[PDB]
């Protein structure tokens, strides 16, 4: 028993952490076979950011300007590349420890985790929500780009982030690891704003089964709803609309407790319109949106 | 900025798993040098685990009915013997992957991470606090036994804790690297209870210096208050009382922030006497006491 926000085991991921040093700007790279990822404003001054122009930056860089450190040794640069905003560092040394690896592009909703590291020393772990305006709700400090995002199954790592920037709102914006930004955003020191946020519907529903699962049953009923009822009074309440797509996801865990997915959606809309009357579930005084169902399949499985 | 509960990356603790089976039961060993650590109860079938009496079941059991297993490497038990709920099992080959590492035994009240394992295999990572009542609130499933806290200091590795078993109110309780039980417990399967639990308070007040760090400053107000007089309302709220110890150890989130800590306790004060009011902290509706002072420092600054 017990529910809890669990990330993967991180030391897979831990073993491809590097330095990577431009002038007097520092950040953490990626090192994947003999190729160092890293966000391409590494190569910009504190005034760069401002207005920077990549390109015109990038062709005033040679490999000798790139300083890697993997641990205490130094790792040549002998090419390097630009693709979106990622950049690529050809090294003359293969990762020995890179581990069996793909990159992905992630949906909102899903989550990852992130190993938080600063001057390529890995320092904590967590696990984050992509949000439905693109956003995540980290907690990086200065130095932590480069910090990639993570799933895993069984020995393979999925890289689906990489660090970038924080918004003026506190949340954090980044890439996929080809270089393209999750979201309206630009790599670029201006104010840029994320849309407005919505509650991740599937994903509160995935936490009521774990909820019953762990003995929490005082909002459940008899009673039902058609998938359209449900769906016009979520959208009152800034919850997503859910599909049968979601519903399909949810079946493993419906059939696991024994409680239909439109019964647990009449119980999630009678929550909404009374709500907890001093009430918990899972000691919490919220409902939580940042648990999939296949999280909570792999915690009460 | 952010403020995410925080695990200690797990590479170094899992490099030390281990699947360890004594004829039908199977749970997870720790191998450090040439030793396995793991729970006794490891050596009882699901009946004897009503009312074991260890000294016999131990007594029944050679070296070689311990299989002990790392990733696929078959490992050669040498040597056995038990401390307290600990079986420490002596193999023939040192783990080359062995961390810098210690056993300490934590205090209530502190913070660790869990490695949390099935079959030798690491499944997740997560982050506890020992409630004063000597219980974690974990996730544990059957086959987790065996699985360890810990926290990192540069590259040495704290081990505090490994998991045994779960009480009829759904929390965890386990032992320290010695086998020495947190709290009142016995490792029998007999209904056991622990103590009332009571609120961290001097980890809710460093969750107050993180949520002011981080923007959030509606609860702030410009009154200060004595130890004495935020401690008598303390008491009344099942928080506890607030030493100079505690007050000492909220020094530096107070010189960061520039809020003295007697000026933060008229918050928490405030907050008890009036409630949260449907009003949230950090994202949370209720008052968290799962942060360390320490794990508050090391993720607002540095
Ligand atoms: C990477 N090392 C940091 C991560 C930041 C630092 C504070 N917390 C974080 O997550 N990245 C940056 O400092 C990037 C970098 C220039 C400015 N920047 C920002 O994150 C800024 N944000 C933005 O400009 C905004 F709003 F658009 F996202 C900052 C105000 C410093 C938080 C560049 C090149 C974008
Ligand atoms: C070790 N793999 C499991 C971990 C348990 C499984 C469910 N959640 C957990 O944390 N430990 C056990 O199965 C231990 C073990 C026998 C029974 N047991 C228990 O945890 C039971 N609890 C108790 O007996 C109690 F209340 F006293 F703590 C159980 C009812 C199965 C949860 C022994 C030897 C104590």
């Amino acid at each position: 028993s017990g529910f809890r926000k669990m990330a993967f085991p991180s030391g897979k991921v831990e073993g491809c952490m590097v330095q990577v040093t431009c002038g007097t700007t520092t950040l953490n790279g990626l090192w994947l076979d003999d190729v160092v990822y890293c966000p391409r404003h590494v190569i910009c001054t504190s005034e760069d950011m401002l207005n920077p122009n990549y390109e015109d930056l990038l062709i005033r860089k040679s490999n000798h300007n790139f300083l890697v450190q993997a641990g205490n040794v130094q790792l040549r640069v002998i090419g390097h590349s630009m693709q979106n905003c990622v950049l690529k560092l050809k090294v003359d040394t293969a990762n020995p420890k890179t581990p069996k690896y793909k990159f992905v592009r992630i949906q909102p909703g899903q989550t990852f985790s992130v190993l938080a590291c600063y001057n390529g020393s890995p320092s904590g772990v967590y696990q984050c929500a992509m949000r439905p305006n693109f956003t995540i709700k980290g907690s990086f400090l200065n130095g932590s780009c480069g910090s990639v995002g993570f799933n895993i199954d069984y020995d393979c790592v999925s890289f689906c982030y990489m660090h970038h920037m924080e918004l003026p709102t506190g949340v954090h914006v980044g890439t996929d690891l080809e270089g393209n930004f999750y979201g309206p955003f630009v790599d670029r020191q201006t104010a840029q704003a994320a849309g407005t946020d919505t509650t991740i519907t599937v994903n509160v529903l995935a936490w009521l089964y774990a909820a019953v699962i762990n003995g929490d049953r005082w909002f459940l009923n008899r009673f039902t709803t058609t998938l359209n009822d449900f769906n016009l009074v979520a959208m009152k309440y800034n919850y997503e609309p859910l599909t049968q797509d979601h519903v399909d996801i949810l079946g493993p865990l419906s059939a696991q407790t024994g409680i239909a997915v439109l019964d647990m959606c009449a119980s999630l809309k009678e929550l909404l319109q009374n709500g907890m009357n001093g009430r918990t579930i899972l000691g919490s005084a919220l409902l939580e949106d940042e648990f999939t169902p296949f999280d909570v399949v792999r915690q009460c499985s």
